């Protein structure tokens, strides 16, 4: 792909976004019109700074290779994106079922670890169970901060 990059300041530090004309590829934690990259930047900016309007912002097309071919991993990521909204959580186990393989909690955890576009695809909203927020590829404190930003019981600022 012919790649383009942009950065966005956020409460979680600088975010590097990468994408081509067919879609956003990655959102990386470094520590506005029609192209997918501009839609992604606008979406993430709204997520942090205008969260009440987040459903109004177009979700960018996604073009990381994990989205280019059918797989259970792609199903996990797509179903998570489609279904689990701002201020909600879902268990690894129920997400496994949603993605078409009810037994497959460990496989869901591995799929989520491969998510190239965190927050937009909300791996932070997938928890172990009602009273166990579980782990996070980006660090437990970040997961808990995002859930607090979204007003969830399991969040901690
Ligand atoms: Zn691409």
């Amino acid at each position: 792909c012919e790649m383009k990059r942009t950065t966005l300041d956020s409460p979680l530090g600088k975010l590097e976004l990468s994408g081509c004309e067919q879609g956003l590829h990655e959102i990386i934690f470094l520590g506005g019109g029609p192209e997918p990259l501009m839609q992604a930047t606008a979406w993430l900016n709204a997520y942090f700074h205008q969260p009440e309007a987040i459903e109004e912002f177009p979700v960018p097309a996604l073009h990381h290779p994990v989205f280019q071919q059918e797989s259970f991993t792609r199903q996990v990521l797509w179903k998570l994106l489609k279904v689990v909204k701002f201020g909600e959580v879902i268990s690894y186990s129920h997400l496994a079922a949603l993605a078409g393989n009810p037994a497959a909690t460990a496989a869901v955890k591995t799929a989520l670890s491969g998510n190239p576009v965190p927050i937009l695809i909300p791996c932070h909203r997938v928890v172990q169970g009602d009273l166990d927020v579980g782990g996070y590829e980006g660090g437990l404190a970040v997961k808990e901060w995002l859930l607090a930003h979204e007003g969830h019981r399991l969040g901690k600022r």
